[PDB]
């Protein structure tokens, strides 16, 4: 994906875990993958690993999540032969001044 | 290289990432290339990654 908006894009994906190694057998039919992403300014490679970590919310399995910020004109690569969870919905912003999150119940007006 | 400078040197390095695997095979022979870096305090492998970045 090129970036052609002139606002830095925000792109998240993600990698799984499975619990199991018939899990990732089953799913992606390697023994072993590898997740590339490479952009400008950022660049990485993943490995799933293959873990019985507790039971959370009804699953064993895990997925890490990644986030990017694509610069105008630039271009961001993915490359999977398995375990990638893959982006379907960027995000063209443009930041402002620096504020926070209040962690508040009270009504808005 | 051994430090006898009895200062701290800055050494710098770095890792080309060709645009095809065409390239990669030209210039070094090899599908997959290593490049580890290792001190007393410092120690990082690298990796090629092949891509057709922008130009």
């Amino acid at each position: 994906y090129a970036n052609n908006k002139e606002k830095e894009v925000l792109v998240l994906w993600g990698v799984h875990h499975p619990p199991n190694i018939g899990d990732q057998r089953a799913l992606y039919h390697k023994e072993n993958a590898y997740v590339s992403v490479v952009s400008s300014h950022y660049s990485r490679k993943f490995t799933p690993e293959i873990a019985k970590r507790p039971k959370v919310r009804d699953q064993e399995g895990r997925i890490n999540y990644y986030w990017t910020l694509l610069e105008p004109g630039d271009t961001i690569i993915f490359e999977a032969n398995g375990n990638l969870i893959a982006p379907r919905y960027a995000f063209a912003l443009s930041r402002g001044f620096g504020s926070g999150i209040i962690n508040s119940n009270a009504p808005m007006d």
